[PDB]
């Protein structure tokens, strides 16, 4: 933690660095995916050759060249570039882009979170049928699909309204900056959230990983309304532990 | 209808006057907003053509939303719109969507072609089910939900990908652009549906409208690939005639 | 119906600043720009006057900033401004490259987009920032203008030419620019401006005949004096 | 290496900008410039530290972490930063940034010229009257007159003149065809050695009076403004 604050500043170039890489291409096309994650790579290497990086010890930086890659291809603005280092087991730094909107968010472990220089925090709010929340799951899931349509079926109805963005590092950013009161995405990879869900607790929100935190993963997070109520619902057609 | 063109140039302007008020509102954390924007569409529809009627809650009908995606704006999500349609006798025969957030604003008149900010819009080729992009919208409802769970599940089962932005006026411009291939919406009203489209159709676009398209409807639009699909698969389960 | 010349104002703009985004980067403009300007303001007051290359006139410029618009630099707008008799009093200048609305109207205060604006405040001159303009082939002598330069220009911190006196205007209301020096001006390019730079707490003096060809000198109190106590001395004021 | 060289580049910038980016609008500025600095340094040095790095071997590196700092300060969002490299005495690679526009122009020798992945050149012209062109000049060594008589000269005969207070940012919008020229006096080579290789990529010319890694005046523009401009320049000050 001596030089956590070098390690934000390095997250966040490299996100720059790939997020340039989907700004010049935009709208132009998966040599994109690849792009971008080298320019990553490039910069936090070179910065720190000893530490490891995972996507597609002691220092693990999680990194997704490019969330949202279906909306990035049809044109759909809601995709980024993340960027997430872990301590052991850690996660200490997010760094996450938005090339379309020039939105870089950030946060380090106890220094706050942030989204181009603006602190953001999760809204308050009790109030479900007042509760925005997004949520996501695959189409050829390990899980028996009627199961998260019940999932969403329950949370649904109690909410004042439900939205697929389609892209995690995103719905894990607007929650962080109290856009939405929640979040539930299934099936996930380390590198699509350790970022993200750095911000989101700086922000000051809740979350539950349900399975390996570096294996496949579901998360369920936000306030904390939002998290115990989605929590509650999705532990009643799969299993949490 | 010799006034087509002067039409056009009216249902542009009256979405940029409600669109006005939806941007300078924004952000702002009661609906005044939404008030004020219809206020400001019907003030500058019903200068320029006294006698026509508005619609939304006499041979021209225009059809008006001062507010698409409500949750959206409130909560602080960019995809919101204000429609401007226009109506002769049953004939939808001018659109005009605004997306205030992107200062975008989408427009069409029958046989005059489709719009977006000054370049001109088309739906895209692909027939290829598993690189579609589809966007979907179901009320949380008239009808057993299970019913849409059904016809979404099937799609999402094929497609490329499912999105729920949470504005069926958005939808249907994006899906005019060629950034979806098609969208799915449960449960309209016709002023939420009847500028986009119109658009949608000059962007050469297929659509098919269940129930009184002046009264609650279902639509289902995009090329011909998705329209057929959606279209094939929403008749397993529902009624269509 | 203060409030409502306000609204209609910013309409007119938005519809004529809507023709300028339609074509940007590619006359014709111009003349499609006022044409909706003209139409929007008499279809909601037919008995008030338009003028722009009864009591109540509106002075309009359907694009301000002709060459820097041709040129695709993004400096450029739509102009709307009203006034009673002879006193301006609603003003709107739309900015369609960057999305900004000015708007304002006499004891309504100055906006954009929604936000309240104001001019900044001046201690030290040399860190104020002046805005200026004259035409390359103007009526007064070319050595006139360059003797009120320099005298500015070796007293405050910086003197920027961004071509478009309209939004010359709104950003000193804003706050942006202490100051600007416009010559050899049309009602329909500065009216609009006047009202907004007023509302936002600022002074000007106009040289000339205001709704004829005038000269104008706007901004905080600080630079408003100074580019004035220049200004007379190379040339004619009152 | 020049391809390793230009994504360095594009990265410096990048980061030097989101400095100033994220400080845009809070009216410090000596804190902005030298932490833009110290990021710009920090990335270039990391990729090659035999290079060098100059602004305020065989290889060195001009930078401007704030063009535009007047500009800044205000509030008005033409600024910007430049990164460019020299190779012995030749300019080979450049990336200016405009942290508030969210365009970032380069180029490298032989390689083009682009703006966010945007390949640009500059405009074709052939009446003077429909010319534009930005200028700029300190408040200065020579007497303001030379000055002033070379703009009185130019202003008589183009369409328009601007001056946006950044020369950086002023080479990038010749080199992407919106001002025909530019004459800009007393530069350093931080604040236009970035938009030279850009200009020149973009099929622009340029004219160096002075001392290139000193202090210099700049002539650039396309093929007609530059002779233009610069008939005009040696009939006050005498140019080589």
């Amino acid at each position: 933690m001596e030089n956590l604050k070098k390690y934000l500043e390095v997250a966040k170039i490299a996100a720059l660095a790939g997020g340039q890489v989907l700004k010049e291409n935009f709208g132009k096309v998966s040599y994109v995916d690849k792009t971008s994650e080298e320019r990553i790579k490039e910069v936090i290497l070179k910065f720190f050759p000893d530490h490891e990086v995972v996507g597609e010890s002691e220092y693990r930086w999680f990194i997704d060249p490019l969330d949202g890659t279906k909306n990035y291809i049809n044109g759909f603005p809601i995709f980024a570039v993340s960027v997430g280092l872990v301590k052991g087991e850690e996660p200490i730094v997010g760094a996450v882009y938005l090339p379309y909107f020039d939105k870089l968010y950030w946060g380090a472990k106890g220094l706050g979170a942030y989204v181009n220089g603006k602190r953001i925090k999760v809204k308050d709010n009790e109030s479900l049928k007042h509760a925005g929340v997004v949520y996501g799951f695959p189409s050829r899931s390990r899980r028996d699909i009627s199961i998260y349509l019940n999932i969403f079926k329950d949370v649904f109805y109690e909410v004042g309204s439900m939205r697929r963005p389609g892209a995690a590092a995103v719905d894990l950013c607007m929650v962080a900056e109290g856009i939405f009161d929640g979040m539930m995405e299934f099936e996930m990879k380390p590198w699509d959230i350790t970022a993200g869900l750095v911000i989101l607790k700086e922000a000051g929100g809740v979350y539950t990983l349900v399975g390996e935190p570096f294996g496949v993963s579901d998360i369920i997070a936000g306030n904390k309304a939002l998290h115990d109520f989605i929590l509650q619902v999705a532990k009643k057609y799969m299993e949490v532990a």
